[PDB]
């Protein structure tokens, strides 16, 4: 047997906001966080826009001196984590610190630091590389810094599964608690891949929208005029907690995490199979894990990246899994508003799935002006839809064909 | 309920060889894999040597057209993975492909490729960034490419926990099998951080030995004249398999994985605590997980990096965990010969621990000419020691205070 895992705290930086409630207000209003990227000469680039975090003040979290040691993606991960831990009300003590761990990940890690240190290396030579280049750039330093700052001695690790990172981080942290290796985990992901290297690297694969004239209309999941994903920055963290532990201290419980699925497509380095067979296996594994029938799902937060092949693969996968229930659930892509936060996508979208449960509302897929061929599900086009939601899924389908699904259920 | 996990296949690239038997021959003969680096000009660097993989032929594994797309860390991880799967005798079929996954990790991943593309970006422009920049560099793509080549549809992920990566990858993969999420996992790690940012960045932290004039003597764990770690490249992969699945197909079983521990130090971003308190918590977790009396431990493959603080912290931790039995077990650092493969260290060292069990021999700590203050355990100085080994423990410690321990034992 297995213990129950609940969500007691959430934290976020996104293109919509510097916290969860500001971000969520944007989501339910259909607001875009996408804009031309500033303080960068993007003249030579085919994409000049994305989802930046606006007005982030790291000195609310760290001293200037500690922040100078860390890449932006680590700053963002620590901000969401500190928010989530504050939101949980949890008191770390000598009696529980060995039972509290961290799994905060990233898909691409420290590109901004790699750029700035490459500048020094190329121009001046290796003796100008920062002493903090390695520890301030490696993906496990959100978990590392958070554990040092809060005195967490539980399991300490970091996943990196490209665009699936946040989903896998949360699911695997839930397993840690369910199987008794921890009582509390801080889990999620963070990403800062604006930089030239993110825009240039994805741009070279022609993976990005190039709708430079109308950045807010670029991310248009399942719309016939979509032309690839929009790159976005930020972070999501959840406090996952064993249910009896949460009840004993009088925690506020947002929702229960009942299911976690994983699969591999074993198909292609970057593209999904046309029928989303892997995504279907992963959703079926998550529902089996939750002991739920597909007919019990009310709301899906899609991966919904605005890539032609990805978006159609998900429709096929959902039709395959859900059969005569596929039209009754509501499925939306919040990436229509946030863009694609890569390894943090699954983290912020797990939060939006939990808030869909709290508020009984399916967030919109904005920009869905002309659904493409076969995109005839309830994709919540344009405007948020109040509805009954007992069970919400969140999907992430990333490079290497790596798939993750989380199942959340209302708690009372 | 929790299933038993055995080792049925192993694969490796190291500074001592292009497979496991050749590497292990070097280990038992006390041979150094460390030499001046030939693949780039290091005259401006304070460290000009390391553990390179010599004579690697990627066309033993993959077409030249595919290999040109992939950072060396991916090529090394695939080579070790392919060797491990072949060594296992396992046949992937429609009946089992959903139950076989992969967890191959890296500390830094494709830094060579990111550096080369950053040079293109800065000197020329984004138009010269490779289309394969992202899928040829990011850490999850060992697991990704391996799954595509062999048709593995089970859990597909990657850890990145700095120098603890290979140990965490193997332990977490064992938990997948133990808890019924998979029947077979390919798990381990790969690293190739020997580029200007890697050598420069560890150099700027003054973390590396600067013994340029005698590279084979540079790595000297617990020696009073040690002056930092030696940077090394390669990969380890193991096929982990549920016991009854291995028995059912008549697999050759090398050893059983009986224990896994993690802990965070919660001490410092890069320094280990002097008393080894986090390492001790991690080993005690692993020994309890294995249902063992600490006196059952015969052999410890130490982290043993040849840093002043790391090496003495490990003595303190072993004395704290094992008490008077600390004087009866044998503990060695194979990094004395291989150097520090960073995210691959725990993977190659897990393999060396399993071969210590197969061959009933403790590998030597070479270069241990003058053991430092308090370094008065059996550290198998200079020469391999034939001895009874029923239980072997492999330790890793990393940036962020992240600790892993694996416990292996002979299978009958
Ligand atoms: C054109 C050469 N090939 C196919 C063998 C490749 O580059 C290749 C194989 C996989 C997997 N991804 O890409």
């Amino acid at each position: 047997s297995r213990r129950r895992v609940v969500i007691t705290g959430m934290g976020m930086l996104s293109p919509l906001g510097l916290d969860v409630p500001s971000s969520w207000e944007g989501i339910l209003a259909g607001r875009s966080g996408i804009a031309p990227i500033e303080h960068m000469d993007l003249s030579a680039y085919s994409t000049r826009f994305g989802g930046s975090v606006k007005g982030f003040n790291v000195e609310e979290y760290l001293s200037a001196k500690e922040a100078r040691k860390l890449d932006l993606f680590i700053q963002y991960g620590l901000a969401a984590s500190f928010q989530a831990v504050r939101d949980s009300g949890l008191e770390v003590t000598d009696a529980n610190r060995e039972r509290i761990g961290v799994s905060m990940g990233s898909g691409i890690g420290g590109l901004t630091n790699i750029e700035n240190n490459c500048r020094s290396l190329f121009e001046q030579g290796p003796r100008r590389i920062s002493p903090f280049f390695v520890p301030g750039s490696i993906i496990n330093m959100v978990s590392g810094f958070l554990s040092i700052h809060l005195g967490l001695q539980g399991p300490n690790y970091a996943l990196t599964t490209a665009q699936t990172t946040g989903t896998h981080s949360i699911g695997m942290a839930a397993r840690n608690i369910a199987y008794g290796e921890a009582d509390v985990m801080v889990a999620g992901g963070s990403e800062m891949a604006a930089c030239g290297l993110g825009l240039g690297g994805f741009g070279a694969a022609r993976a990005l929208s190039t709708r430079n004239d109308e950045p807010t209309r670029a991310s248009r999941p399942w719309d016939r005029d979509r032309d690839g994903f929009v790159l976005s920055d930020g972070s999501g963290a959840l406090v996952l907690e064993e249910l009896e532990h949460a009840r004993a201290r009088g925690a506020r419980i947002y929702a229960e995490l009942v299911g976690f699925g994983m699969s591999g497509d074993a198909f292609h380095m970057t593209a999904p199979p046309e029928d989303g067979a892997g995504a279907a296996r992963c959703m079926k594994n998550a529902l089996r894990d939750a002991g739920l029938d597909p007919r019990q799902v009310d709301y899906i937060n899609a991966h919904g990246t605005s890539t032609p092949a990805g978006d159609i693969a998900e429709i096929a996968a959902v039709k395959s899994v859900f059969g005569e229930h596929a039209h009754a659930l509501s499925m939306s892509s919040t990436k229509s508003m946030t863009g694609h936060l890569l390894g943090a996508a699954g983290a912020v979208e797990a939060i939006f799935s939990v808030l869909a449960l709290r508020d009984q509302v399916a967030p919109p897929t904005i920009n869905l002006d002309n659904p493409d061929e076969g995109c005839d599900l309830d994709l919540v086009a344009h405007e948020a839809k109040p509805r009954k939601i007992d069970v919400a899924l969140s999907n992430s389908f990333g490079f290497g064909g790596t798939n993750g699904t989380l199942v959340f259920r209302r708690f009372a």
